[PDB]
């Protein structure tokens, strides 16, 4: 009914003696002794030349009408699972990217109604194809003919109200497209949620493109090839090393504030004592929150991770990709500047001294925290992306941000148990930070911030 | 270079013309010219129109104010290029618009024509206002596509193999589309100068990034106060979903303040536990757990917020802007005094509310959690965390969703530590299908959606000595 059907590229088709197996990651379909007409039709689906009506004829022609009716019936189950692509050749191919899949071809009325390309639709290069995608679609459209890119260019260039009945004459003149191809193309674009039929929205207005795209893509064995580039702790930045104090955790296991007290007492504190936080306090704080407790090689892993660490917080895949850079404006036995915390040696390493660039990071934290007392220490959290990205496809960055939160709450509770003044910070300029430190922004970048000062009695 | 392209003022720039002064104005910078001479004024007007070259603009100034004034004009104009005030165009094809200060366009060496190149994987086309725009998180420019023939060129570039060499492949582009070789060379020079092309066709530590991750990172890691206009639509707690309400137990927190596990013990003992006891977690345990982690402790109106937030709550975890946009849906496969199904936790009344009973759809959410935690024991309870986006999006521009995800983490660690103090079996779950969940519950995915998951069962006691 209107499109050429074909199998998803994600689908694999193991053909053998006696059996035919159709296979995705999720689902498996075995056909034992499939009849010639059905086999012929399954081959033409792999080619992609044909309509449902034509595929049904192939089955019936050899296996009879009941077999063909069964085939069409059972084939729409596979459409639901996202196994069937719909194409308008030679222009475009819709590929499902989700289960529970459906294409409602719209009413003829669309031709006289004002429409527009969705503000969430975008074109980009996927592998060796141009693809049209949207966080609002269950499909990605592979652009086969460059003349489709010309059509989208004109749609985006049009005014708010593009009406196909009055504006299609331009598209058909300059580009050598027939009216029936162009009508089928628009029907697919509407069916795959790339078009707006109401130019107005209601609770979709509130979303920004980059947020909805990220949410969509993250809410659906690999080898650690670059293990030597992204080791379990970062290679030392500076030859200067300031050793930090180590508290007696066995003593604290019985002496420390209770978990219930820590949770119920926890506040964000932005006003500080005149006496800055001490180096001894910073040292105890970091040991309790972020140290390397052990180093182990997992004896089995086929992913070839090599060495990994255990730390005082949980972390997706283990791996522990975050680093901590204490930016010191005021501290006990510490000159002002940017440091890097080294969690295995339990040491600080100077990264940069107090310049105008480093001061503006402290100003941003101060401004972000309501201008309610000059920061003493700001902990800038960074992520070494290569430590995690190899393992996680689309969810790596969403894991990282949940790790920042995991760390924030750990900082909050330990700070509360030490009578320090904690506050998370929502924003920060990563390009400014990457420039101050030595960092390639693609390799490592700030993803979180946390202010820490001495609290008043 | 300013000679290879035609010049215009950024659309973000505004030009207040008055009897004796001329003011050029962005959000950041302000330039006042007192008694500017006719030739300079004429040239500044044509920059606002666009479509003239540096050479032509210099002629306009010189024609009326003399050659020295024109030389001065061209010299001083490259200061404005640095501030992001000047667009560079290859008419009638494309116009590069700066989106950042400290702006520079290094037109590449002729060598690019014989070198293998490719469109950046981070370059993307989308509809901005009434134009098609090419953008990248790796660029300081956005290119407005003026001619559809540029979209055809990009379509072919993306369709090409790893190694597209202009010297050997440009013949196709020039044949089918009516473009001249000099237009096409200028276009490619601009695309290279604005970071839309790769000259090392292989990358190094940029390969590892997926488009949606790099875009989100760049936009979230970069004025009058906003108003909470839809406060009534997004109140401090969600309106009750079901009439059935199962009340939950409330522990003595004053007693726990002294009797509970220490914070150090909780942190040092915390483990992810995926294997469970035969006895499922009880309703009394679930109730104590949620009270300690996620209840509304107080309701207050802030007496002088100008943002008109109205009522807000305090809870056992911190939250960006306060506001507390998250909800918790306990999905119960096995529990003490609770039939299997999906519930919603109500943090002010401290009650559970049935959302959906045990269907094949609800079972597949439990299967996904089981599969995600290694298939190491059937889940007992899975806590699905959701976000009511309108509670937060009004206040935060580009960072709202990154705050939400940090809140999920904040909650995960709170769940982990309390579970550890209660001797329960906790584990965070990295992924989950929001569409499937939104369908099972009653939810519009644009209004509210799952953003986190956490499994919780009864732990074994067990030994090792
Ligand atoms: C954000 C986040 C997501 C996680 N996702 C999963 C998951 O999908 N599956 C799983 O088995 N464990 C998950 N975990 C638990 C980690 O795998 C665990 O912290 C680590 O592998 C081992 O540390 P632990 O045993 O000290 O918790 C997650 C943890 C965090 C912080
Ligand atoms: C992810 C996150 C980001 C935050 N960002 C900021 C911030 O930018 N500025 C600020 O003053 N407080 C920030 N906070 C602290 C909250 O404002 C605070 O938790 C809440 O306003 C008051 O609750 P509390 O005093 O119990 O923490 C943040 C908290 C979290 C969890």
């Amino acid at each position: 009914d209107l499109f050429t059907l074909s199998f998803s590229p994600d689908l694999s088709i193991a053909s053998e003696a006696e059996q035919l197996t159709l296979q995705s990651k999720d689902d498996r379909l075995i056909l034992e002794h499939p009849q010639p007409g059905l086999r012929t039709a399954l081959e033409q689906l792999k080619q992609g030349n044909l309509t449902l009506a034509q595929l049904t004829e192939l089955v019936s022609e050899q296996d009879g009408v009941e077999a063909g009716i069964t085939f069409a019936s059972e084939l729409e189950k596979l459409v639901d699972l996202g196994w069937i692509c719909h194409s308008v050749l030679p222009l475009i191919t819709a590929i499902p990217i989700a289960k529970d899949y459906e294409l409602n071809v719209p009413d003829s009325s669309w031709q006289t109604t004002a429409i527009a390309l969705s503000r969430f639709a975008f074109l980009h290069q996927d592998l060796q194809q141009l693809v049209l995608e949207s966080p609002r679609s269950k499909s990605k459209l592979v652009i086969l003919d460059w003349r489709v890119g010309a059509v989208i260019a004109k749609l985006a260039q049009s005014d708010r109200g593009f009406i196909f009945a009055t504006s299609a004459d331009s598209l058909l003149a300059d580009l050598s497209l027939e009216l029936e191809e162009l009508k089928r193309l628009f029907a697919l674009l509407i069916a795959t949620q790339m078009m707006d039929l109401e130019p107005e929205d209601e609770t979709i207005t509130q979303w920004k493109f980059h947020n909805l795209l990220f949410h969509h893509y993250t809410r659906l064995l690999p080898v650690f090839e670059h293990r030597d580039r992204y080791p379990y702790v970062k290679p030392v930045i500076s030859t200067q090393a300031i050793p930090l104090v180590k508290p007696d955790l066995t003593a604290l296991a019985t002496t420390d504030m209770t978990l219930t007290e820590a949770i119920e007492t926890r506040r964000s504190i932005r006003e500080y004592s005149d006496q800055p936080i001490t180096l001894a306090q910073l040292g105890e704080f970091l040991y309790r929150c972020a140290r390397v407790k052990a180093v182990y090689t997992l004896p089995e892993d086929p992913m070839q991770v090599g060495e990994s660490t255990t730390r005082p917080y949980p972390s997706g895949g283990a791996l522990y990709e975050l680093e901590i850079y204490p930016l010191v404006h005021q501290c006990g036995d510490l000159a002002a500047g940017l440091y890097h915390y080294q969690p295995l040696s339990h040491t600080l390493h100077p990264v940069a001294d107090w310049t105008p660039e480093v001061e503006s990071l402290v100003y941003d934290a101060w401004r972000a925290t309501g201008q309610q007392s000059i920061p003493q220490i700001v902990l800038i959290i960074t992520a070494r992306f290569g430590r995690l990205f190899w393992k996680y496809h689309d969810i790596a960055y969403s894991l990282i941000l949940k790790h920042v939160g995991v760390l924030y709450q750990t900082f909050y509770l330990v700070a509360t148990a030490m009578q320090l003044a904690p506050s998370a910070i929502g924003a920060g300029n990563t390009t400014k930070f990457c420039q101050i430190a030595g960092l390639n922004p693609d390799e490592e970048a700030s993803v979180g911030e946390f202010s820490l000062g001495a609290a008043k009695p």
